[PDB]
């Protein structure tokens, strides 16, 4: 199906989207981040996680303490399912992951881990 | 003497000063925050610490865990000379401290410790 979808994330600390939905008949579904505005990432960047809507904020409070360079994100955290890079403003990236590791009757969201982003930054998904 | 003053913070991330010059003559000071603007405190909320010039990014590193509720500051920081309540739009706040704590011979400056903000809002204070 429409197997790819691109959000962007502000100088304002949002997504443009508070929803991703992957249809089922994608074997392989990609996730494009960009940042909008002027902001560098030190002072606002913004990466997309994905993981169960339960394990979101505890990911997000492992993650303050590894820094930027690891991507505020515990290095090898299995409760994570796909991640980007943290990045800032003209930058972009993407992550493209298997739509089989979202097991059905489950909930799951996304959010950005730079500390503090979580509260206003987090979405849902829905597989279709 | 003149011993206090207002410093404004903007959802343009800025300070509206760059020194915070202190007689000598004061025994007391009294440093008054405000914030303009519409954005708030989850997503563009300001502080103003005072510490040596030295401590400000080691402080501001330490705040990340501490969390809104801490006013991102590690609690009970002992190289925070002072500061304020993290504000959002609207709202103000004041902090007096001894003007004894202030070595001779040292730098200080002035920041805002809400995450990844320090890069853009810090400034000297000066002793005379
Ligand atoms: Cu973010
Ligand atoms: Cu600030």
């Amino acid at each position: 199906a429409e197997c790819k979808v691109t959000v962007d994330s502000t100088d304002q600390m949002s997504f443009n989207t508070k929803d991703i939905a992957i249809d089922k008949s994608c074997k392989t579904f990609t996730v494009e981040l960009t940042h909008s505005g002027s902001l560098p990432k030190n002072v606002m960047g913004h990466n997309l996680v994905i993981s169960k809507e339960a394990d979101m904020q505890p990911i997000a409070t492992d993650g303050l303490s590894a820094g930027i360079d690891k991507q505020y994100l515990k290095d090898g955290d299995a409760r994570v399912i796909a991640h980007t890079k943290v990045i800032g403003a003209g930058e972009k990236d993407s992550v493209t992951f298997d739509v089989s590791k979202l097991a059905a009757g489950e909930k799951y969201g996304f959010f950005c881990s730079f500390p503090g982003h979580i509260s206003m930054m987090k979405g849902t998904v829905t597989l279709k």
